[PDB]
């Protein structure tokens, strides 16, 4: 079926829990061994969300290798992303080796570090450009160059050294500050409005390194913002955009990284946000 009909229909029957079921049924279950050694056990934040083996972002050191971080390619879109969790206190490090390593020119952040009055990721990056932050385990330093606050979101522009070979990188951060502590947002306007100042920035182009997306786990908001992004980039390239399945994407980008779009709710944020995008491209 059409997305906007389909999604009256679904909406009129009240059967929104249903539909994520049935992904939830037929999602992918792939091998997450090194994910479950005992050794990387303070590399996880939560237990029950781990990369796949054939599709996790590697380390280039011989030590340890792991990071909770997949990488979600998308063929047809010809897109990639790499989602990951809000970094740990023990692995900030590990987070900007790799997104020196992988090339990356751009970070999203979805959630607030403090959120229902717990700490949903470490505080790491810097808050002064006076303060700069060193990662000694890693060799890197990261210094605040610049920050423009507005209403929904923040950009910050961050300068990434490589201490070993006194190379530097423009890193460019993108925080999305709104977004309710409980549930989904009412409209799907400034989520939009944020995307397409990610895409402006040239952060998602293939001239780069894949874009690193994170939220707490790495796999629900973190979930919505590629989903939509990849099912607005077919409905443009396809010669009927109508065809476009976003449940079907939705489980093409689950044989990548479990779980993406935590709640039924998630799930209709994501089908109003490409409803609402698709009328805005044109
Ligand atoms: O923010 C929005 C909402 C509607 C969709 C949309 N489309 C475009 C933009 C911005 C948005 C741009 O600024 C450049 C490319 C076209």
């Amino acid at each position: 079926m059409e997305m906007e009909k389909e999604f009256e229909q679904i909406d009129k029957s009240g059967s929104w829990a249903a539909i994520y079921q049935d992904i939830r049924h037929e999602a992918s279950d792939f091998p997450s061994r090194v994910a479950k050694l005992p050794k990387n056990k303070n590399r996880n934040r939560y237990r029950d969300v781990s990369p796949f083996d054939h599709s996790r972002i590697k380390l280039h050191q011989e030590d340890n290798d792991y990071i909770n971080a997949s990488l979600i390619k998308m063929e047809e879109a010809q897109r990639s992303y790499i989602l990951t969790q809000g970094p740990l206190p023990n692995t900030v490090g590990h987070f900007w080796e790799m997104v020196w390593e992988q090339k990356s020119r751009g970070v999203v952040m979805l959630n607030r570090v403090m959120e229902k009055g717990s700490l949903k990721c470490a505080q790491y990056w810097p808050q002064k450009e006076e303060k700069e932050m060193i990662f000694e385990d890693t060799n890197l330093k990261l210094t605040l160059i610049s920050e423009d606050i507005k209403s929904y979101y923040t950009v910050r522009q961050l300068e990434l050294e490589n201490l070993t070979t006194q190379e530097t990188r423009e890193i460019l951060h993108f925080h999305y500050t709104t977004w309710p502590d409980f549930g989904v947002p009412e409209s799907p306007a400034s989520f939009l409005n944020f995307l397409f100042k990610v895409r402006e920035s040239g952060s998602l182009s293939p001239e780069h390194g894949p874009v690193v997306v994170h939220c707490s786990a790495g796999i629900g908001r973190s979930g919505t913002f590629c989903l939509a992004d990849t099912c607005l980039l077919l409905m443009d390239k396809r010669k009927d955009p109508s065809s476009v399945d976003i449940k079907k994407v939705l489980l093409e980008m689950r044989k990548f990284r479990m779980g993406l779009i935590q709640t039924a709710d998630q799930l209709r944020f994501s089908y109003l946000a490409v409803i609402e995008g698709a009328k805005f491209i044109m």
